């Protein structure tokens, strides 16, 4: 198993083709589980399926630029469940990131950092545990 937070670096960045694979399992009682692309201090891609949002399930997605939040991306579909092992699959793709939950389309994220090569690092974060967190060229 990982430790969570974890750190994966994506050295020099990320470039289309690049596929991203998260394994692990949901606690149970889960509240909210984050995936962070990183350029240095800003977050350009922050993924975070939320288990209780006035109780209700979504995945709220954003870009962190200057310490600052912009306008948040959601999406209805929830494919976690507490307690269940998951797979995430992001695939850099050349106008947005992909994003695959157990093998099932789930969204797609426009790039608003546009310096692919300098988004540098993928931290995971959240109630999750953590059993892999790898990157090949597909
Ligand atoms: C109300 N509000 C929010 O809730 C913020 O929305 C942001 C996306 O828009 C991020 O999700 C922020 N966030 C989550 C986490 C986190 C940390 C962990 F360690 C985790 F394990 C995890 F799962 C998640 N860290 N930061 C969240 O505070 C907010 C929205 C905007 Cl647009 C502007 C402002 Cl000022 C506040």
């Amino acid at each position: 198993p990982l430790i969570v937070p974890y750190n994966l670096p994506l050295p020099g960045g990320v470039v289309p083709r690049m596929l991203i694979t998260i394994l692990g399992t949901v606690k149970p009682n889960a509240n909210r589980i984050a995936l962070d692309f990183q350029r240095g201090n800003d977050v350009a891609f922050h993924f975070n399926p939320r288990f209780n949002e006035n109780n209700r399930r979504v995945i709220v997605c954003n870009t962190k630029l200057d310490n600052n939040w912009g306008r948040e991306e959601r999406q209805s579909v929830f494919p976690f469940e507490s307690g269940k092992p998951f797979k995430i699959q992001v695939l850099v793709e050349p106008d947005h990131f992909k994003v695959a939950v157990n093998d099932a389309h789930l969204l797609q994220y426009n790039h608003r950092v546009k310096k692919l090569n300098e988004i540098s690092k993928l931290g995971i974060s959240g109630d999750i545990d953590l059993t892999s967190a790898s990157y090949t060229m597909i």
